[PDB]
């Protein structure tokens, strides 16, 4: 829908059931900007995985395994990490937990 | 400096006081995306204000009273907002509390 509205509330937006013991929400985006909230049940994970948009990411809750380029560390709330555009990543929650993640393009997949 | 280490830690990422009862913390940025923790004082503000880069903004916890296009809102933990380039927007936080920012070029100020 090109953007979301200016103010969205966690309570109303729709927590979409996108497969994979994975929850996801809009949290607002543009053409060039898109913040999401995914709720990872234990052991949810993305499959190992890479794209050209730039990404960073910030743990609202639980421990996250997170590869990035073959580096591994363990996350835990507060943490964040950064993908460059293209560079192999994974990250796999063996408690459950939150994430942040954000993208520079828009991910059209999203947007549904 | 380019950009950040693909990894950033809350206890190591040092956390600048940026005056007006606001800190920052930087979660990670390249060029073109930039995500950081500010940290509001009770009674703490955020001038309105614009610029080009998109924002996304998610609440950690707090009240805040957020104006965007002067329309305003009280956020609370989970809430979010989104500021198109050269739109006006700002934020109060009554209670003091919790934000990220993210932003579309990087901020180049504040690296």
């Amino acid at each position: 829908m090109q953007q979301s509205e200016h103010f969205s509330f966690g309570e109303q937006t729709e927590i979409e059931d996108i497969g994979g013991g994975l929850k996801r929400q809009m949290l607002g985006f543009n053409h060039e900007l898109m913040a999401v909230k995914i709720w990872f049940d234990k052991g949810a994970e993305g499959y190992v995985h890479a794209h050209r948009h730039s990404q960073v990411s910030y743990v609202v809750e639980g421990e996250f395994h997170v590869n990035v380029d073959g580096v591994i560390k363990v996350l835990t709330a507060g943490d964040s990490f950064f993908v460059p555009p293209h560079v192999d990543h994974g990250a796999v929650c063996p408690t459950g937990g939150i994430l942040i993640d954000t993208f520079s393009p828009a991910r059209e997949d999203f947007v549904e």
